[PDB]
């Protein structure tokens, strides 16, 4: 039998910030359904991340707290600034 | 500590068809992080359900097999005409 009470999930990856989840800085989100990966180009004006600015090469060192992030826009699927300062986890 | 590489995962929830993943017939999407629901509303042409037509008030009869559906379109958070026909699950 089918089960017409299921819905389709589909699942979406971001990353943490103190200005909301972010797109990636190509603006193209990596998702999955129940049998597949897929991208989604972001929606205009979505925050994206430009850059991740880490102190050392080892993350576990400063990982007791966030990272510093540039955070953009998405403008027709390219991250386009002003950037604006984060913190990313 | 925190782990710089967790993604937060977005899921949002759609109904099964012949012409794809629908959106329900308010054009609002339900969805979750791992803390909330949260709706979304469809962006412009994405699919949407308009009716689901079973032919008894009892689904397990027909299930089956899948069942007769509308399909519209997004356009600016309204379910939107022409219907289409198709098969739903």
């Amino acid at each position: 039998e089918d089960d017409y009470t299921a819905y389709a999930p589909l699942t979406c990856y971001f990353t943490n910030s103190t200005l909301g989840l972010l797109a990636p800085p190509n603006c193209s989100v990596l998702c999955n359904s129940t049998t597949t990966w897929f991208n989604e180009t972001s929606p205009n004006n979505a925050s994206c991340l430009l850059t991740v600015d880490f102190l050392t090469q080892d993350a576990i060192l400063q990982e007791n707290q966030p990272y510093n992030c540039s955070v953009g826009h998405c403008d027709n699927g390219t991250c386009a600034g002003p950037p604006r300062h984060a913190q990313c986890w």
